[PDB]
């Protein structure tokens, strides 16, 4: 029994959209039809409506793994099982811009902490989002023209640790952005057999007006969340 | 400059009460003389009063090591350098009731992530509370006659990964409860010098209401951050 | 200069087929106009001529992580630099039948070794093939109306080693398939700038050893995949 | 049966004072009433007598982890259980003079053999002292008027180990002493039900090698200290 | 049944001479009396016949742990017991000239995935020869005059990431040489009960008439296999 | 200055004899021309005297890793380069009986601290003796007849935590025999130019004298040491 989010079963739909910002959910739930608060307990905001015939959940995930890795597993113990992460993100290379939006094809991460307690051992085991739902992802935003990109990110755990050596590092490692909770959704994804996927926004720029670049994306995400 | 606390530097007091329910800082609020919310941005709740003549803030910092992390850091950058977290935890004992109280004097955890970005390497460091500060919450406890224990504690990383076997693996190394973020708030404050704590309500008993023990401990949590 | 592929400059395509196998490299030669043999010191054979008109090359890397690593270097040093490799698996999973085949999406690994000296620390960079030719190669075997799957792959080291365990813990890992290359491959090829992407043949499953098929109809598919993956690398 | 400390039924105090000089053990065994040698064997020293009408024992422990964790779990075998080692350490931080004391909180340790063997995997297990005995030993020695410092330490395996950046590296992580037995006892004392604690004399500062203290004074120091620490083992 | 070396039974001596390049191996069986090619699938060239009235055979390995890993299983499966490798490696040390020769006392290298697999945790198991067996080499190169030097090597895993830095690390560790092959060749032998041994010919020296050197060696490597 | 062994400049050999055991050091010392006590402080005995027309020495070492290091850096210091480490050890293997001899050829070891502080990071050096100071030894056990066996050991830090699993692990990895500082000796020595090799005298037996046994040894070791 979920001691975090409080929704009766039925009240979360089998397809959400998982954004970090409790802000950010309320503001997408205005897309969907008839949106009802399904849970607010600790401050994760559930919202659950309709959209184009299908019902959808939009969730609160927090900040970090941990945070993401408890609501994924009772979003799932209440009927989920297909996510699609809607976050923002820190390019790690020049070309990309403020406003354009990363499709996730992969994340590399740190060995350790939740991984080892999941896993029970440091394999490197391969963090990649489902690749039928990333495809549809692709498919949705050309059919929009927004400007996207495709590639691997790194999931980091600590924010005010990245410094200039680490940009570097990483964008040389074949990512092209940051954020924090990929690894931890496409690896449990794996696990527990959901299907996942991601698209970020860029925020900043790491080498080198979100709320509207966040608007026009979310439609090309719900898109996909209901095809 | 903080992205995720928006509150103005001056708006944040030198002494913080840190709780990771979004809700407990509101109502903890409520004992605070002329409470007021510095704080809302991406719901990490801030509340700013006075208390014995001390001006505190009582601030959300979410679930996980990744999120109390970056909540420390830009409560820090406000103005902040002593923070006492007053949680709830599974206690790993029979002995331990709920409700009772357990004051923290280390925390036990997996390497990883977040420890190996901001140490550099995999060295196990002593993470502990600040010594003087500890005894000032025994001190404060007993003197209202609170039920309380003092021992280490377990950071776990994954909620939903701890099963049998993870009970007697951990009383048997000396810990007496379950938590999350223990761990770091002391390595990090032992790293960035600040004075730090932790007092924790007991709501589970893994080896065998809530907002009744968490006023009453509240209130000698409080006293002890004005002294 | 190349120390084991002795080939001289130009005569490796940009475009090429990596495969273990050097048998299997001779054989897929002959699906080329006029192939010659480029090298054949070391046992690694790397044969260069045409497909679709477009030039190509098919090389030997034999087995493992170290040895495809030293063959990639130095192909790439004498001028290739896509890479699609065509190998064998065995599969971690009950529903998929010998001489299927299997598009790779990325591949878990154990830390260590060559990747600690390649990327200086123990953190598990994304193991993942370039993401438009790998589409391309689904296209294609799609049109040949060949029948595949789509999935994560744990590239091992230690053909022999033992684990009652083994199936379960990498396809409960979300694995359906067991090789011995592909982690080296693309995490390589993500540090030095290197499209590729991998295609296998089924040559077993683990997770049934009960079922079997002759070199005749083996060698079947491995031609059948071999021409769409050669249209994949002329298209 | 233990092998190293060969002592028999009853000879071993519940209450021990462990140092890891055998000489210092020697000497301060003067302290005790009737004192008697129960152990030499291996050069480990052991004597017991009475402390304030109370009957303790003062062991030697010899140097680093492996050393103390024998001696520790035969002295455990032979009936002790209440543990404050005494020793010497080099200071961190400028601030503290030599001669002065340090009550330790916590101990930092790089992963290693020793826990491995006793923890089964490489968690980092809080290494900390009993809380109350602690407490004790602060209030026992500022009743002594004796200048001490509370704080945690890093426990090294390797005492002439290179590191340019020792000093900094450690004292940044919150520590204000290096010595190389407090994690090991610590951690076992958490494992095996043990109350330990432990008080250290500065006999260096590594922030500071300018500074510097004679025999005399040093010795004096112990002296002085030892009082504090027996009256806390016998209170 | 052997998927790599597909050798018939009783085809595979218990003594074999393993060498990484199929070319020498070609090249080293014209040593042998009466030759026979009893392998050539997947390149692995593997000949038999008699040398000092003893059986014996002259297998490739191919490169790398994983390579020879494989190849030593099978050949053991076919009735091998008793293996001597016979390479090339780069001195790490300037008092080494090119074509001298190395007998190895043991191997450095890193943890990794074969090790892990085969002993199932990161130990450090000591990679060591047969004691009895390299001193026999000794006595063999010396016999016939030849110039060598006993030492440990490393076993590197990739060739083509061996920098100057490299040098002074593994100079500095006790090494004299890298190779690729050792490490794996002598713990899997200590694990299996086999018995290994190995002898280098300096190629080249990262501190600072080949054929000749080559042939002069295997012919003081064949005596002691068959003594 | 060493500050552990206080053994005046010219009061320690080049040559010296190690053993654990200040008690064995002091009943050794007797087998020397004209011993003199050098050093008492700490307890770490060591006698300087004459043996077979030459300087050599015999020191206590203490127990365990971190001990040995301690005492072969200052006697270094102090002039000592060739080093034999003679001690006692429990058999991993049934046929091998108390008070036999086990020349030692390698030592397995778990990652630790002493290893990473020493090496600067976890890779597997090969820790091994010299190898002509271990032939050496052979001889000299050979020519007075002792019954002895070459292998390796694993040098163990946790003397209770050596259970059951223990000896199947280990004997199946290729050591014969468990100690606690041939790792430390061999690898230190390696990295700071020293000859070591170590003779033990088996005490237990797991898989199933001690004065007439050392004696007969020393002997065989005081020979090699001045050959
Ligand atoms: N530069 C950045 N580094 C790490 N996470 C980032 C960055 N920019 C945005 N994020 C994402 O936004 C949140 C932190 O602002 C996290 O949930 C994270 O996924
Ligand atoms: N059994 C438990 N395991 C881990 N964290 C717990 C437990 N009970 C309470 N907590 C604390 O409460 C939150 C999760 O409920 C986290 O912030 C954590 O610190
Ligand atoms: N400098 C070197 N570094 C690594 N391996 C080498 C070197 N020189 C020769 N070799 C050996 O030759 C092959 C690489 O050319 C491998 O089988 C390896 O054992
Ligand atoms: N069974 C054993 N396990 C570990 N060390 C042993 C054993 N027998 C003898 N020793 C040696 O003797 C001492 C422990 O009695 C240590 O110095 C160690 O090297």
């Amino acid at each position: 029994n979920p001691v975090h989010i409080l929704a009766k079963k039925g009240e979360v739909a089998e397809r959400v959209l998982v954004v970090g910002d409790p802000g950010r959910a309320r503001l997408l739930s205005t897309l969907l039809q008839n949106p009802k608060l399904t849970n607010e307990n600790r401050g994760f905001l559930v919202y659950t409506g309709k959209y184009n015939g299908e019902t959808v959940s939009i969730a609160t995930h927090g900040i970090g793994g941990p945070s993401i890795a408890i609501v994924l597993e009772e979003l799932a113990m209440l009927g989920a099982n297909v996510f699609i992460r809607y976050g923002t993100t820190g390019a790690l290379v020049p070309y990309i811009n403020l406003g354009e939006y990363i499709i996730v094809t992969g994340a590399s991460y740190n060995q350790g902490g939740l991984f080892y307690q999941y896993l029970r051992d440091n394999a490197c085991v391969a963090s990649t989002p489902d690749f039928e739902l990333t495809n549809k992802l692709v498919t949705s935003f050309s059919k929009r023209n927004l400007k996207y990109y495709v590639g691997n990110v790194f999931s980091s755990d600590a924010f005010y640790a990245e410094d200039e050596e680490f940009v570097k590092k990483w964008s040389s490692r074949g990512n092209i952005a940051v954020e924090m909770e990929c690894a931890t959704l496409f690896t449990l994804s794996k696990v527990k057999g959901w299907k996942s996927a991601t698209v970020l926004v860029v925020s900043d720029n790491l080498a080198k007006e979100l709320e509207k670049s966040v608007m026009d994306g979310a439609k090309a995400v719900l898109d996909t969340l209901t095809s």
